[PDB]
């Protein structure tokens, strides 16, 4: 009846731990550094990781930048623990995507949405930027995946986990929605092997210049 976009429709879901940061889930969140973010917090005492109030996010802040110094142009990319950032070309690739809105960020996750706003926060990202994240944090990949996806096809897909058997959920979940093989584009890696910058100028390579 009238005109149409062209522009194509790209949805990436992507894990957290492990694929935008440099450690494991399962060797960050019960970290003394994590474990600090906690409300009543004490030393070598651990809490539930994932149902203890977070302290506030002025507070949480302020624990980041006394571990790792201030994000700016001074900051120490070789300093211990520095893995538990996102990496400097995961950081780039999140800049850019979370300015394409024809582009769709959901990161799919057993960590919490506390924490993963306050490390964007702690890196730089602006709340709008972060307020175009969608995360997931039931902790069941498959049914997360799955519900996001009901109800407008996407022309690319995006699927990154560094666990194997997290990545085939999600794999399973977007196959069952019926997105082919020229759709999907699903990356495996160890932690800190993912290869952001060339998943960068993939997506843009997608829209016109
Ligand atoms: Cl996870
Ligand atoms: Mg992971």
């Amino acid at each position: 009846t009238g005109y149409v976009s062209t522009m194509p429709k790209v949805i990436i879901f992507t894990d957290f731990d492990g694929t935008v940061t440099g450690k494991s889930g399962n060797e960050t969140v019960f970290t003394e550094f994590y474990q600090s973010l906690l409300q009543g917090y004490k030393k070598d005492v651990e809490q539930d990781y994932k149902n203890t109030p977070m302290k506030d996010p002025i507070e949480a802040q302020a624990l980041f930048e006394a571990k790792y110094g201030k994000y700016n142009e001074n900051f120490d990319h070789d300093q211990q623990d520095v893995d538990f950032l996102m990496s400097p070309e995961a950081v780039a690739f999140f800049h850019e995507v979370l300015k394409n809105d024809d582009v769709t960020v959901n990161i799919v996750t057993k960590n919490r949405a506390e924490y993963i706003k306050a490390v964007f926060k702690y890196q730089g990202f602006s709340d709008e930027e972060i307020s175009k994240l969608t995360i997931l944090e039931s902790g069941y990949k498959f049914n997360d995946v799955n519900s996001r996806l009901n109800h407008e096809r996407a022309n690319r897909v995006y699927i990154l986990d560094d666990s194997p058997t997290d990545y085939a959920e999600m794999l399973r979940a977007v196959k069952g929605k019926g997105y082919n093989e020229e759709e999907i584009r699903g990356y495996r890696k160890n932690p800190g092997e993912f290869e952001w910058s060339q998943y960068l100028e993939d997506v843009r390579e997608m829209f016109p210049p």
